[PDB]
């Protein structure tokens, strides 16, 4: 097939795809394997009661420093997604010399808690 799909991006950044307004904005309560495949990580295939991903995951999609680091605590029933708590790169703030007037040391609108414990 004629199709050279050269997707060159290393996502080694504290709030770009991982947490600017994209993983909070998606708002999907549907599948465990879909949210972990779209981020870039395995999931939990139990057919009884497949509950939370509360783990320090890591993906070697970088080639400059080390890895894209995923401390992402996300709660599941078996497939359906309840809530997600993202301390993955835990300071989302370029306090740094950049051509952008960014007077706000947290690049994201909200958390992702709902009305439910687990």
């Amino acid at each position: 097939m004629a199709g050279s799909g050269i997707i060159y991006k290393q996502p080694i950044y504290q709030g770009n795809l991982i947490k600017q307004n994209a993983v909070e904005q998606l708002q999907v309560g549907q599948s465990k394997q879909q949210v972990s495949a779209l981020l870039g990580t395995p999931s939990i295939p139990d057919p009884f009661h497949a509950q939370r991903w509360d783990y320090t995951s890591t993906q070697r999609v970088d080639r400059l420093a080390r890895t894209e680091i995923k401390n992402f605590t996300v709660f599941f029933e078996n497939e359906q997604v309840v809530r997600w708590e993202g301390d993955y790169f835990p300071s989302q703030d370029e306090q740094l010399a950049k051509a952008a007037p960014k007077q706000f040391g947290r690049n994201l609108a909200r958390d992702k808690k709902k009305q439910r414990g687990r």
